[PDB]
DNA sequence: TGATCCGTCCACCTT
DNA sequence: TAGGTGGACGGATCA
């Protein structure tokens, strides 16, 4: 995501009930997933429940998973760190989980690189009514239509939209593109001393970038106060604005990520109890009792 | 003063009107007062004579109360002050890599004297001579804002008296001891946790953290000696809980190394055994000189008698 | 000037 | 994993 990003997009934010999500498809991004839950096979815990909650409320989920990770994030990271081994017990996790999901008679896709980028690609071409993720990156992959903290044990979700955004922001996609640039995310370690709020004052006074640039390096006297401040903090901080802020690359990164334009519809089957309950007696030990008094409720006649 | 102290003091503090300080002896430590209004008081750059009209106000409300003052004034800087400073900006430096004048002391100190107030010149730093007038009873409390006071041994501080406020925060060491746990050796080992005018202190360490450190350790030494055995002898980690491992992580992440001079001695010796002058010879108070008074206001303010008069007259 | 305010930084926690 | 949070940090302001 874009460092601090919720700070700012938060007050834009719409509660909306579990219940008005009622056969609405939603893209999932389950891309870190795993991770967060890494007591046996807690994987596929950690799925499970967050596949009854969304099926309880009706929700038609697509769960999306990571494909490549970029050249620009790869470079990022490595920055800011600046029988089996970890990939292959990766493999049988992921593979683990999507059989759950298939006995769920939930459809997944694996992305050709981000996750949350082919979310919001996903949206665009109205496979899906809605994006399930806590990631900001997604508005700056073209994402609208978000719910963040699904997981959390609320009686409501925070609904955030790019429309919302601009109207009480005046931020567009590429003011958040910019934005990512002082912040910081996954693709750019943005500006020592750059927090929401000088990120959003830049914006706000400069426009953009360039100009934010060219006022900082020309000027290197009549300057306002808020110019005098930012100057200082720029100069105590050793900021350098080169040839390569704002960068090209970040640009098309964000406006031009590897997606899948695939307009097949997904289908849904119905969950199948039986393979379920086989599924969980294998993996956690459930007794089928057990199993069917969460998935019966699930079951439609 | 020591970093974050008020922070750690503040809730000890207990409200007391300016009224109740009636005829109180009180300490009045003016050691950064010049410099303050130079700072505090400018155009559109610094005012001229603001040390004059900041004294001159701050005197007032005091007299107004009926306390009797005695004004006290830094005389040499310690060693181990200049020492720490300019090691601290040496670093900070190696990181990214409006004067007091001798009249202008003269001059408040002759506003002083026409008051009719007595005061004093520390042989180093005033706070220090503060709590040495309070010990031996030349005074009944301590003005200052300086958080240093309480590591000198003084105890009755009154601080942000010169806010513009009806009241003023008292505390003292009785009740930071009894409600805080803290003596003043404590106080002293604090300062080499947080910072202060004597020490750097150690990276990290805030007045949470420095808090925890006193509680669950003691001493400092104590400190040390859990930190290093643990470094060099690893088995002695396997057994410590979640905040000696939690807090031993953060101490090797932020590169801390604690040597033969943690703690101190020279801290704890600069605080315990300042060069105070020990004479027990009680202060004496005068009038305010009402002529010398007006003359002096008129030369340095422009201030015509009667504006002087106005203000002054109540007060004697 | 020392203390305070406030925006930011950093690493742990939860997931 | 990474957003949120607790604690620390630092420059600008208070007074
Ligand atoms: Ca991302
Ligand atoms: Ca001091
Ligand atoms: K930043
Ligand atoms: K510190």
């Amino acid at each position: 995501g874009v460092h601090s990003f919720w700070d700012i997009a938060g007050p834009t934010a719409r509660p909306v009930r579990l219940e008005s999500l009622e056969d609405k498809r939603m893209a999932v991004d389950a891309s870190i997933w795993i991770y967060q839950f890494l007591v046996k096979n807690s994987h596929i815990t950690g799925f499970f429940r967050r596949i009854c909650k969304l099926l309880y409320f009706g929700i038609r989920p697509v769960f999306v998973f990571d494909g490549g990770v970029p050249v620009l994030k790869r470079e990022t990271i490595r920055q800011r760190k600046e029988k089996r081994d970890s990939d292959e017990v990766t493999m049988d996790m992921i593979k683990e989980v999507q059989e759950l999901l298939s006995r769920f008679g939930i459809p997944y896709i694996t992305a050709p690189m981000e996750a949350e980028a082919q979310c919001a690609e996903l949206l665009q071409l109205n496979l899906v009514d809605g994006i399930i993720t806590d990631d900001s990156d997604v508005f700056l992959f073209g994402g609208t239509k978000i719910y963040k903290n699904m997981f959390h044990e609320k009686n409501y979700v925070e609904f955030y939209d790019a429309e919302s955004i601009l109207k009480l922001l005046g931020l567009d996609r590429k003011n958040m593109i910019e934005l990512a640039q002082l912040l910081g995310s996954d693709y750019t370690n943005g500006l020592k001393g750059m927090g929401p709020v000088s990120s959003i004052e830049v914006i706000a006074e400069f426009g953009n970038l360039k100009n934010f640039k060219d006022w900082y390096n020309n000027g290197q006297e009549t300057e306002n106060k808020f110019e005098k401040d930012l100057r200082k903090k720029l100069v105590n901080n050793e900021i350098i604005l080169d040839d390569d802020f704002p960068s090209v690359m970040v640009y098309d990164a964000y406006m031009r990520p590897e997606v899948d334009h695939d307009t097949t519809p997904f289908v849904w089957g119905v969950p199948d109890l039986d393979m379920l309950r086989s599924f969980m007696k294998t993996q956690l030990g459930w007794p089928h009792e057990k199993s069917d008094e969460i998935l019966i409720p699930l079951i439609r006649d």
